[PDB]
């Protein structure tokens, strides 16, 4: 009796996992929070090649770093913590006593981050027509109901589907109304600024669109193949990578173009540029 | 025999806690200290934009970020050593050897915490009929002794009702004296600055005072279904530890970060706060 | 219980044990401790750039007291908890013997760094008149030294062997007196020649510097200050705890605090403490 | 035990036993390995007043991988000494199976965030001639990922599999002398424009870069570079991590150092660096 | 059988460790890294008054501080995890699950630490008839070469004291090598600086003499009295106290008084009085 538990201690207590398996799921989640803090770094110390003005976007990339490092730091020792290696058969299985393993760490990390990677290019960019107020309101409230409607689900992801896609799709809901608003922003932020300044916001676009995408393809990972192909240790091997991708690319490289573009506009080009 | 126990080792060494029960708590409780270090590089990266005579309020808050950041970490780590999974039943139950959770690190971290936050809006601030000297000193003798009183009832929470009760009582005494003061602070110091800056000393009140109830709604938690119901079981430990961080992330970081956007405002770099 | 040379805490915590109120005051106290420290560590840093060159050392000495303090009290703070573990059956905290002995000596040789710092550094923020520097030092330095390390012996003893207890105890108080007197002299040729502002402080650290300092001695001796009475229990270990983290805050945040203070009014930066 | 696709250190330490000296050295060596790295970020910090803005990013990349490898190769540190324990009755250290299997994936996984980085970052330094900032970098970042994606697969099956593991590894190695070919390109193009004093650096650079990287495919093969021969023992284990330990320190720290003396002097402000 | 271990696990595997001996050892191995950490604020906080050119002294003493904090943590936890309380006799003994005690990760301290103490010297002192170059290659071979060879010795301090002192003996040569070269170094260093500037480098010298002796009469500590007082509990404790007062001399006492002399050498020396 599992009960509310994410499908990873599902495979554990029965398929068990490979050492390959294991081995790159522990490796890939240390990785994570490792860039995490490597990050911070970037961040704090191009600060001051940055104007006053979007210093905030610098300073909100660098919180985000701290709070991801270790909250994702938390989440690689779950996993290491819930599976012992076996000695008879040569696999890892769920151990009971390092409690189970459960995403909700990475989740809660959202619920932080998600309003500062939104919010910080405010600080960077001008919005034409729209209202910085209302765009930020927007973003804040869809964001909050996105991971906590997402997080609830996500305990359901094997106990009980239909709550699982419902809230999935409630989340989506949520989702996909962000997307639209980012677009507006992105889209008034490049009225007014170079051509240099515009294709760096082009880039964020497409950074932005495909990183954010991930999240909800690590979601149904289990699933993306119906008992086949991805319901096993591949399937969990898959799941966590997506996730360090995405989260990866939505605040370091994402903060990193802002940062780059923030400097530009600050006319200290000469250190983003080679 | 559990004796003078939070009731957090009851629910778990009777019913048990579920998956969700547990891991929320745990998740909750570790962005709680997560929020905090992440807090303190915002006051520590501001602090040149504040001039001279504002800085102690980014120095104070930053001070508190660290003092939380580790008691709190204190307190995540008290939650998930306290209780282990049972494979057969499939809930966490109570740990002995992991030691019994207690919200004492949460408390007495509010007892380092609470003198500075009152202090600290005073270096932002004028007053106008009060001194400085005299507001804080009250701040400082009521802050502690509404923690004291409030850390000693919880031990009872329990174990002995009527103690509970009473310490409760006799800290919400101090509470109100504190929220008192604070009002007259924010009033006096509406006086003589900008609108700007008034509106924030606005938000700030709202804040203060939505965030500082919650802490005795947290207080009482188990009970505010007196016996029985949703709030007496894992639900109502879920409640608690929601309640806690959020006024503690409230009470501490947004509020740090209000008087923080005052203290830049004031000093005519308005432009990295706002843009 | 063949414990030895052992503090009173394991042999309270080796019999009576300690009540839920007793541990969790403890541990939750000694906690307040070291998450103090790295507090004020922030203070002195963040403060530096607002005392003049020819002070600046002073606050650079707290600053390292800070974290000397920190790692150390972190530690005292570990083998607290380490130490006693929940019996499920009576419902106490009991020695654990696989977590070693509980000791104060992580907090002993602490002071052992610190000391010389805290009387060293008000050195660079006063002037003398009529005493030199040279011997004021050496004086604190040797005597600071001395008062310690006898005071670590004594408290090895402090059940073991009450006279021995007793012996170094006394001779630690030789030395203490000794630094009482000399730190006396400095505060009052240090009020000699600066500002109405300047004096108060130095009047406020003295009271400080006093009873902060003697209730360290007061502590030493807090199980049996009551004679097998009251403070020979849980109590007395609650008490001696509370005292010590109270004497070490005291005696080096705040007296480190109202330095600093002393140093930023002496360079003119006063706007920063009002 | 039955342990499958796992690294050979684990083979020794299953069968043979690791002698206290081939234990602690394996844990000292690796212990030196991270302390070298969060030591190392210290200077990049410390050091970036004194370079111009133009070159600062090469500093700040430094800083960034000094903090990934920090972290990681901790986590390989505490991988070794887990993973192994005294036994008391023939005087050995063995596996452990609850300590998790070692697995050198941390460090290999650790380069994948880092040899793009480390490649990127001398262009921030230097100017080319003849080639492309874009294709150079590409080529850079292509064939680093590939040679270390393929190297990481591989090396999982240095027991398991000894063909894939030299098939992977070869493809590995097609991607590294790439790599070679074009950092001689960049080294050469990057010396044309500067002073003799930053030339003499870049020569030194090279032999560095040739020496510390040709390092790494050789503690690969460690294991069977004699053939069930001498490496084929505690020895090998010994030998790789001495390796990879000295060849990740040279590659990231020596090389981000000469490379910052290189930035300063260009800055000049040789002073600091002589 | 232990084997080729520290001489620390010998007496804990038989005569165990007293109450006062392990929490001594203990807590003098914990102010050691306490104090590493601590020294590194100092020079990081005092680096804007040295002058450019004195700056790499303060910069590789913050750099000696961290890996020596790591180091000498790893090496404090190695002490604890290894020798457990028996309830029953009332002393610690060794406990195989927390793993042999060795010093190998202070030796190893020492391999990244020793070239740069050697080095670091040479940024704010200018030499007379010496080349820099030369100067620094000696430090660095031979410092290199006093460790390595110091380091294998110690495996074998109860197993084999013939290698025991042959290694040590080796190692003896390029030690007194270095201290050829130093004395030689800090003479050319008081050649064109104030007496002021003279004076610290006199103390260094001194410190600098004092403290390095310290770390081979450790090294010898458990037959320095040949089945004598220091082949117990005792001698441990005095190896332990030695290396963490040795450490700390050697990097942050040295390091302050470097840090002080260029202090002096730059306009600012109302700082470091
Ligand atoms: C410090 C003050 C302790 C007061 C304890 C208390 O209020 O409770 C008494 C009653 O015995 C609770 O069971
Ligand atoms: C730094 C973390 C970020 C940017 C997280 C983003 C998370 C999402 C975009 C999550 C989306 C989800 C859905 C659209 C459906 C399933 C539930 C979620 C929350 C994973
Ligand atoms: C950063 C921590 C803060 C601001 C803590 C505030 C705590 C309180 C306002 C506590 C109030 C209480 C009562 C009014 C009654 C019950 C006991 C207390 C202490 C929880
Ligand atoms: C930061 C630590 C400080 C200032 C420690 C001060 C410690 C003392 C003044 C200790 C005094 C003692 C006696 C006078 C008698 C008993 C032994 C001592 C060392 C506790
Ligand atoms: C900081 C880490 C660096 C610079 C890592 C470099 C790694 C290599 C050059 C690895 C090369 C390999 C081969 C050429 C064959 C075997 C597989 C590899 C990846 C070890
Ligand atoms: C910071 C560490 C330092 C300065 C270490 C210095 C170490 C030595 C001078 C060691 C000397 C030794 C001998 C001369 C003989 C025995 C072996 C050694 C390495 C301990
Ligand atoms: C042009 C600016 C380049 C700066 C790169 C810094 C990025 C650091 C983040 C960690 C790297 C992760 C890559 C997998
Ligand atoms: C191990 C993690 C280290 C990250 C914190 C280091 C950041 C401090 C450097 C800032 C110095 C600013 C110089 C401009
Ligand atoms: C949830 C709260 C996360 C912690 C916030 C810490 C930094 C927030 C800064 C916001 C900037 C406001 C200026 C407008
Ligand atoms: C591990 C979290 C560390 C955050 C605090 C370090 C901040 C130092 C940056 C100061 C630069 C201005
Ligand atoms: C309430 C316990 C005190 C511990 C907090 C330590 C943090 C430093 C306090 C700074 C106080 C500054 C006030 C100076 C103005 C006079
Ligand atoms: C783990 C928490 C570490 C926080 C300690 C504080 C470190 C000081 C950095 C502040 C730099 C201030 C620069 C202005
Ligand atoms: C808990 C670890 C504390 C170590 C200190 C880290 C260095 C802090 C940097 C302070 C810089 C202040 C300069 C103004
Ligand atoms: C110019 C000299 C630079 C000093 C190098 C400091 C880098 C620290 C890394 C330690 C290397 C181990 C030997
Ligand atoms: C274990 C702690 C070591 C981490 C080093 C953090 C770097 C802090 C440097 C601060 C720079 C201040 C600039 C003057
Ligand atoms: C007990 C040794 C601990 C070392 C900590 C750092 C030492 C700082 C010493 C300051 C004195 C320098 C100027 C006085 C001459
Ligand atoms: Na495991
Ligand atoms: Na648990
Ligand atoms: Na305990
Ligand atoms: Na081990
Ligand atoms: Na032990």
């Amino acid at each position: 009796e599992l009960g509310n538990a994410n499908f990873e201690n599902f495979i554990g207590a029965t398929e068990g996992f490979s050492e390959i398996a294991y081995q790159f799921t522990s490796h890939i989640l240390t990785l994570g929070y490792a860039v995490m803090l490597a990050g911070l770094l970037y961040f704090i110390l191009t600060i001051k090649n940055v104007d006053k003005k979007f210093q905030m976007s610098n300073i909100l990339s660098a919180v985000v770093m701290v709070s991801a490092f270790l909250l994702l730091y938390a989440q690689a020792q779950n996993w290491t913590s819930s599976f012992t290696f076996n000695e008879e058969v040569g696999r890892y299985f769920l151990d009971p006593s390092g409690d189970l393993f459960n995403n909700g760490y990475r989740y809660l990390n959202w619920l932080i981050d998600v309003p500062m990677l939104l919010f910080q290019i405010l600080f960077v960019v001008s919005l034409t027509t729209s209202k910085f107020s209302s765009v930020r309101n927007q973003f804040w409230f869809s964001g909050a109901m996105m991971i906590i409607t997402g997080y609830i689900g996500q305990f359901y992801e094997v106990s009980n589907l239909t709550a699982f896609l419902v809230w999935g799709a409630i989340s989506s809901a949520f989702f996909f109304h962000i997307l639209w608003v980012m677009k507006k922003v992105i889209n008034e932020g490049k009225e007014g600024i170079s051509p240099a300044g515009q294709k760096i916001l082009s880039n964020i676009w497409i950074l932005f669109l495909i990183s954010w995408t991930l999240y909800p393809g690590a979601y149904l990972m289990p699933y993306l193949t119906g008992d086949g192909f991805l319901y096993s240790e591949d399937g969990v091997m898959a799941r966590q990578l997506v996730y360090t991708i995405a989260d990866v690319s939505s605040k370091v490289i994402y903060g990193v173009l802002l940062g780059n573009l923030a400097i530009t506009l600050s006319k200290n080009k000469e250190l983003v540029e080679a």
